[PDB]
């Protein structure tokens, strides 16, 4: 007992759905003594080592020990086709090397439905109006969701945690809170709902306008 733990962390899900952009895989290394600083990172790609892995410099924590992270950057298809990313930490603090295994959720990809409302009876009576964009029926959760207005991005958004549903799907919410005036005035508001099962990784949602 005592000596480092690691941690393996997966793309954030934007990154994994935008071809245009590097997912990456982070490896974090704890507990690591003021005595033995350095840590040597090997990877595996489904068992087979790779060296494209960058390590950062390492960084001291305030329970004096060192905090070390590996980052490897993936390839779009691998992280999407279940590829199977280890990282192995070796460190003098450590008989012998540990490791750590993540790939995508295992399961069948489930595309999902957006649906879009503009805001209920009983909020047109306020100062300030919500767009409500509805997402159900997605597996596995990764999923990335955003707001525009007039092709421009819009920030006052809130979207829940995908929530686990009865047939083994995820369902989620996001929340955009606008001006009453703005909707009246008549600009349009797009929810942007992107999923791996979505044709191009861009689900299809309709825009709302008054
Ligand atoms: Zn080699
Ligand atoms: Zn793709
Ligand atoms: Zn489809």
């Amino acid at each position: 007992l005592g000596g480092p733990s690691v941690f393996l962390f997966p793309p954030k899900p934007k990154d994994t759905l935008m071809i245009s952009r590097t997912p990456e895989v982070t490896c974090v290394v704890v507990d690591v003594s003021q005595e033995d600083p350095e840590v040597q990172f090997n990877w595996y790609v489904d068992g087979v080592e790779v060296h494209n892995a960058k390590t950062k410099p390492r960084e001291e924590q305030f329970n004096s020990t060192y905090r070390v992270v590996s980052v490897l950057t993936v390839l779009h298809q691998d992280w999407l086709n279940g590829k199977e990313y280890k990282c192995k930490v070796s460190n003098k603090g450590l008989p012998s090397s540990i490791e750590k295994t993540i790939s995508k959720a295992k399961g069948q990809p489930r595309e999902p439905q957006v649906y879009t409302f503009p805001p209920s009876q009983e909020e047109m009576t306020k100062n300030q109006v919500s767009l409500r964009c509805l997402v159900k029926g997605f597996y596995p959760s990764d999923i990335a969701v955003e707001w525009e207005s007039n092709g421009q991005p819009e920030n006052n958004y809130k979207t829940t945690k995908p929530v686990l549903d009865s047939d083994g799907s995820f369902r989620l919410e996001s929340r955009l809170t606008v001006d009453k005036s703005r909707w009246q005035e008549g600009n349009v508001f797009s929810c942007s709902v992107m999923h791996e099962a979505c044709s191009w990784h861009l689900c299809k949602s309709l825009s709302l306008s008054l």
